[PDB]
């Protein structure tokens, strides 16, 4: 009892993030949900007195029941705990009166990855794998990053990936993710729609998350860049036969421009035995070995 977790949720809001609302100029959406929506947005001043800059904003909606608002602060708590992360959408501020919770982070001028490679899949050519295997890499240490810090994100998927300047992709939607804290584990109480065919089957079957199945989800995500956006699992509605099928140990075959290092990765974050999947920290080495060979 002399010594605990201490909970970033639990913190006070630190209002050096705070900023005036009357200095954003809102644009076009760029998400929504049953929380309200994110938007692009120009902000006057925000990190240079004199400078407009372009930023992401995500609202509550003025009908946000205590389910919503409580959760966008958590949310708040949560990236200001994690500090900055070249391959995470920081934080860059927020705004806690006048009007309904906002929360300003980095804008990605390339939108997610999933749309990216469908794009770019018409003229892809072996679009390079040199950008390929980075994505990968730069996902990997993005992910490492937030396991030290005892942090899960619960969404990982090419569709929570962001690309901007520079080739740089970033994690972002941090509506979910948690601090496991003491417990070394989250079983989820919600009741909201899954992503159900990039999660882990315990947490299909009894709705726990870990370490090890945000690692299960990166295997999938690597499935679908390798494919270049195709959806995973096709020609399997999820459905009674899914869930089989996955207990039983049916695993996706190797995308046509995966090599065998990358699917070896994929088919180890895949093990049934949450304990076999690798860690984020040894993916990263594993890539990095890949792409200095
Ligand atoms: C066509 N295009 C889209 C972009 C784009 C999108 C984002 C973005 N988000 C964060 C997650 N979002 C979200 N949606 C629903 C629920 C929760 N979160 C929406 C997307 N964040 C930062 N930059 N950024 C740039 C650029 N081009």
């Amino acid at each position: 009892n002399n010594y605990s977790y201490i909970d970033p949720t639990q913190l006070p809001y630190d209002h050096k993030w705070e900023f005036p609302r009357n200095r954003l100029s809102f644009g076009k959406t760029l998400g929504a949900g049953a929380f309200g929506k994110v938007v692009e947005a120009t902000a006057q001043g925000l990190i240079k007195s004199d400078a407009a800059m372009t930023v992401a904003v995500k609202m509550l909606k003025p009908s946000a029941h205590s389910t919503e608002r409580e959760a966008l602060m958590s949310e708040l708590k949560v990236l200001s705990y994690l500090g900055n992360h070249e391959n995470i959408v920081n934080l860059l501020g927020a705004c806690t009166h006048g009007g309904p919770t906002l929360v300003i982070t980095e804008y990605c001028c390339y939108g997610d990855l999933l749309n990216f490679l469908r794009r770019k899949r018409d003229e892809f050519v072996p679009l390079t794998l040199e950008h390929l295997l980075s994505f990968s890499y730069q996902v990997a240490k993005g992910m490492a990053f937030l396991a030290s810090k005892n942090c899960i994100h619960r969404d990982l998927a090419a569709r929570n990936i962001l690309l901007t300047h520079g080739n740089i992709t970033k994690i972002c939607d941090f509506g979910l993710a948690r601090d496991i804290k003491n417990d070394s584990n989250y079983v989820d109480k919600g009741n909201a729609r899954l992503p159900v065919k990039w999660m882990a089957p315990e947490s299909i079957f009894n709705s726990v998350y870990t370490f090890e199945s945000d690692v299960w989800s990166y295997g999938i995500f690597l499935w679908e860049l390798f494919s270049l956006g195709s959806s995973p699992y096709p020609g399997m509605p999820v459905d009674s036969k899914f869930y089989k099928m996955i207990k039983e140990g049916f695993r996706m075959s190797s995308p046509e421009y995966a090599p065998a290092e990358m699917y070896d990765i994929m088919k180890t974050c895949w093990d049934a035995d949450p304990d076999k999947r690798p860690t984020f920290k040894q993916i990263v080495q594993d890539i990095e070995k890949q792409i200095s060979e």
